[PDB]
């Protein structure tokens, strides 16, 4: 159902969320200490290296209608991942950018959604703001 | 008037200028690096350079007349909670932080900070409902 | 009666000082290889982490009227104690100020005492030069 | 009068200069550093820049002429040593200094410092002096 | 004419400018650094300063006229890939690229780019090849 | 027949390259690693350090028609190398500079042929480009 | 008869030559790996910490009449040994300075010698420059 | 006259010229650095700015006009090498090398130098000397 790749502060915590609204997620990621931190919350919490065209076959990656990446100060495999995704035509792919660089590139290369937590989070914090006084409350 | 006062515009506290800016809102922007005022100037009502952590330059700007102050420095935990410690002597109503860390978190609820944010956690726990609502 | 946190030159050199003078003390410190160095002169030389709002309960440092905050390099910490202690209505709380801005937060923070081991020693020495020549001796 | 010299700016050897004058005494603070200089001008009887370790700029000075001079060096244990062996030569009465560690420390007992003071160490038997004095 | 177009001016891409040049044919060399189009100016039939990763600055080299363009970005496969992805946008007939590393040879592979070249193994299987023509 | 000295991208890959069309290669390098990483490549994958006038001798490399200097970042030993072998009176000797300065050296040294992987690709790239247009194909 | 101390290209260089020359002597240097590697040429090659005034004495540094103190990139120990020495009442001390502030302490200090290795090494490169000219040779 | 010329002005190199003209002899001291150049133009019969490795520098200083040329360049082996190597094509009588370390003592040694010197092991070396004819 859900899948996503690389288990750092953001694509974590989302994992724990899809966990706690009760969904089955699959987390990822090539160091085993990070996905044996969220083996408790994900339905499955596998050891794999995105970029490997082969290990993501392994997943069944392609039977997920979204993946995550989430991968951080890795601009290459975040990339990498995400065009290997691209190809498995898997259906919607979010992907994190770490820099506007690497916007770009993920606008070209076809991702449906990017993520700018720093950024993101900032209008989500406006828009909070703007709530908390136009609503009134 | 005077709702909506941003310390530090770094990608984070910059972000929530504009928007609060783009949403028709007034905002006061500051930051001690002056080429970080001048890029901003443009989306705030007012776009002050100052030192927060400076007692008085936060009088200078009138700072407690504002409902909501959002103390987005990052790193430099030093100013971020000096500043917020200072905001709390003037009585402000609402103050957020952002957290560069787990300590800093932790002083921030002891601090007093009314909302203590964590942009990457935080938006992550974002995305997952984004998700959980998609399907 | 007399707890001291974080074992490096300062506050180390208080413990023993402490003990000297026929004086019971607890002396703490995360490092173990500081706190093996000072089991000998604390009443109590126990490892542990400051900033942990539980092991500090495992010290009953509520117990005590004075703690001495004497992190060093940490301004983390040396911050997160002191509030942790402010909490347990600990009376007395002195610490160490690593730089400007930290005695200013620990000022405000409600530290009892800020020591500037480097300014204050100077004020000490001026105050020796000055004796030598006004008392004449 | 010329009763105190003070070598090295620093937080340690500054801040004893301004105590000095705070209680009314007359004091030479000397430094390489300009900056260091200009900024205690206001404090000392005679702010002068100058290089400790030049045997010459140190006659410049007459710092023979002072019953304490001390040397507060600080991460130049380099100079400390030598200005404190070249204080030596001059007779100065009185040499008291800083040292930066274990074996500045050693050297300087032998090297004929009337006093080594580790601001660290030495103030934190101050403290034990206090709190026990509290009690 | 408007046959060859290289972008970066590096060890390799510079040096295939010459040749371009030596062996009488018209190349267009792009280099965001003046300083590297300045030391290539003789060589090319024109030496333009620009930011390949710009659709704009791109569009004002009338890249797209061009059969042939060079990706010969070296330590910054960041731009290296948004040009050689924005000159896929373009139409560019043949694009040829050179890779960093592994990764960066897969995802051109991906992006669709006609021919990677790795200098440092290619030159070596270039080599094994004349030892064995030698004998 | 040929030997090639310094397995790295450059070296390792035309040991390869000679192997595959069928030719008897003598692949040397120090570390231990690069070594087991040809061994299926060429006729013998021997460990050692070119810069010692003995081990040199240890693979009779005074008995082979072409050496070929591969080593890298490490102007010294390709230099000290290059010296050795042109004692050894070996027919030709092709050396991959690192820098300009190294040219130089290696030309007056003695070396029969200079390699600047990244400059001479680029000749032979313009070169491919010119073909593809004048020979029309 | 002589003991040097500091086993560095220079300190050690004066061991053997004293040992070539047929002469007793004495090499000490706290790090292990140096003095086992020059045992063979020392009439004995002690580890110990010249800067602890305990093992001077453990090491009878006080029965010889020639001390050389080789320490390099080490001033601290350098003068503190140079010190302690200087309190064995040890008839020659011939030190090598690291810089020129060193030289001008170890003046003070009370060293018998001081050596600058390279510029030294100058003066007798043109000295024999020198002769090849004047002397005619 | 035109009997030693120094090339590389360093404590070693420098030093040398120093005693060469205290003993009333003409040098030419050389060094691309000309910070370096100005402080001994006092103690060469000429103090000369120049890349004794750029072989047409070289000729500008008829360099092949001494009997004696000593290359003090340190921590540069690649200019120190390449220089003795011009040298030697210029069929300079005797060409005397401060080696590095072991390996360029090692080119040296079959590049064509006359004389290698190891300041720290050479003066070792006679250290040891002295302290057997004191005794
Ligand atoms: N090729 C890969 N395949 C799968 N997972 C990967 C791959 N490369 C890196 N990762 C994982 O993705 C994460 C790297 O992103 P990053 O380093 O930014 O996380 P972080 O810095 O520790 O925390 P944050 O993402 O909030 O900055 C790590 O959890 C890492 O183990
Ligand atoms: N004492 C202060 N008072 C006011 N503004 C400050 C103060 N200290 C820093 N700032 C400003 O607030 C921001 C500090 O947060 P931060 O250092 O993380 O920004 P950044 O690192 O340049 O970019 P980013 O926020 O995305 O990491 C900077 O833009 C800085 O100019
Ligand atoms: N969270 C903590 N809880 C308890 N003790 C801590 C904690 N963090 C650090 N310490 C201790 O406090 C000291 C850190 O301060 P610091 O590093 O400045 O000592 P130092 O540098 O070695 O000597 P000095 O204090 O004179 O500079 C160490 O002894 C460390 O082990
Ligand atoms: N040879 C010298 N003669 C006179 N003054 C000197 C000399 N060398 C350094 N100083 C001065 O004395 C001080 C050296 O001590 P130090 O380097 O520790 O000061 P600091 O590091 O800038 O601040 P702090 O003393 O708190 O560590 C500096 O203020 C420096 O300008
Ligand atoms: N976005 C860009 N648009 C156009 N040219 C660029 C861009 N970014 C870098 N360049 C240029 O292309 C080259 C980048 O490749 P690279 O960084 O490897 O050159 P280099 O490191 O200076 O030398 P070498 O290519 O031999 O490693 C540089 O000459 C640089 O000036
Ligand atoms: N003295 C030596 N004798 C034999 N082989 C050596 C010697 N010194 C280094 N090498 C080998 O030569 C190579 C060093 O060149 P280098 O470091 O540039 O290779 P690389 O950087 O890993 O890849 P590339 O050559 O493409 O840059 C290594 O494979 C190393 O093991
Ligand atoms: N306290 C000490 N007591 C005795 N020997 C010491 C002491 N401290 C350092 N040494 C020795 O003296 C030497 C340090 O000088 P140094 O590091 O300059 O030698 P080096 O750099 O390896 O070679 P070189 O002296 O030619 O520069 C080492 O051999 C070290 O083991
Ligand atoms: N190609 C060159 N031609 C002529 N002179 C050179 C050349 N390269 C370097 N030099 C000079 O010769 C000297 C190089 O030796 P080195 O770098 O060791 O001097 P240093 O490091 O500044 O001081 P020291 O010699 O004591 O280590 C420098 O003074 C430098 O200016």
């Amino acid at each position: 159902q859900f899948a996503v790749i690389g288990l750092g502060r953001f694509g974590g915590s989302i994992v724990k969320e899809l966990h706690r609204m009760g969904h089955e997620v699959l987390a990822v990621d090539i160091n085993e200490e990070k996905v044996n931190a969220y083996a408790s919350y994900a339905t499955h919490a596998v050891i794999a290296n995105a970029t490997e065209e082969n290990e993501l076959l392994s997943l069944g990656i392609r039977n997920f209608e979204y993946v995550i990446v989430a991968i951080g100060a890795n601009i290459q495999a975040s990339t990498l991942t995400t065009l290997l995704l691209k190809e498995l035509d898997i259906p919607n792919i979010w992907v994190k950018a770490q820099n506007y660089y690497h916007h770009k590139v993920l606008e070209k290369i076809g991702a449906d959604r990017i993520i700018h937590p720093e950024k993101d989070m900032g209008v989500k914090i406006a828009q909070s703001l703007s709530d908390e006084n136009v609503l009134n409350y």
